[PDB]
């Protein structure tokens, strides 16, 4: 019998099964198919929370659509925010609103599953052992991983790479990349701003556009046919988290490299 742990995404359930193992019954909210932004939680999955031990939060306002909702889910749902003592990011034009996307940067990660682990200790003391050699375990392949992709990353010689969305912010600051959003929101209309954005990808030589999985690629390979670049899916809701980032960290190193 394990404990009900409820979280907003995929990744997240990565993270508590890596920390909690079979000491806990992880459920997600939102899909990893589905764009949380504009995602809207079923009259199921709220009744579901009910039996949630508590809810981990990716926290930096991630969840603030639907917050409200699961305090009225459950009151007694512990709510775990993982993003608690790491510094943000401002978003990519405005600063008033943090970056929520630190589920995608290894280092920040090893803050994220630290707070888990604890909370998780909290609720369930019995097993409080588990819950630290778990969350050292994974500690340690967070810095394997770091430094993996690390060494990928640091011999490129172009630093930029387009996203059709900004969710690489924290993964691009921790190895000195650049993303350059195709689509931000929350932006001054500028219907002109993919015109510049394509002049300056033939002049930087820009190979790739990398779109995001949960949405459509129409506009990015419409782009991408003006720059006479590829396209890529970047998936930053991907279930296999680890395996993910390193092939995201590859198309990366593909398409920044040298070119054949």
């Amino acid at each position: 019998d394990a404990m009900d742990i409820t979280v907003s995404i995929p990744p997240q359930q990565y993270f508590l099964e890596k920390i909690g193992g079979d000491l806990v019954r992880v459920s997600v909210l939102v899909p990893g198919n589905n764009d949380p932004h504009t995602y809207e939680p079923k009259p199921q999955q709220l009744a579901a929370l009910s039996e949630a031990e508590a809810y981990v939060l990716i926290g930096l306002g991630f969840e603030q659509p639907w917050l409200e909702k699961l305090k009225a889910a459950n009151a007694n749902m512990k709510l775990i925010d993982s993003a608690q003592g790491i510094t943000p990011l401002e978003m990519p034009g405005r600063l008033m609103v943090a970056d929520p996307h630190i589920w995608l940067s290894p280092t920040l990660v090893k803050r994220q599953a630290t707070t888990i682990a604890k909370e998780l200790a909290e609720l369930d003391p019995d097993n409080r052992d588990q819950y630290e050699a778990n969350l050292a375990a994974f500690l340690a392949e967070l810095e394997r991983l770091n430094q993996e992709l690390g060494q990928i990353l640091q011999p490129l010689p172009q630093r930029k790479f387009i996203v059709f969305h900004p969710s690489w912010a924290y993964f691009a600051r921790d190895y000195n990349l650049v993303q350059i959003p195709i689509e931000v929101e929350g932006q001054e209309p500028s219907a002109q701003e993919l015109k510049q954005l394509i002049d300056t990808a033939k002049e930087n030589n820009l190979t790739m556009v990398f779109g995001e999985t949960q949405f459509s690629t129409k506009s990015s390979e419409a782009i991408a046919a003006e720059i006479g670049a590829g396209v890529e899916l970047l998936d930053p809701l991907a279930a296999d988290w680890s395996s993910n980032l390193k092939a995201v960290a590859q198309k990366i190193a593909n398409a920044n490299s040298a070119q054949p």
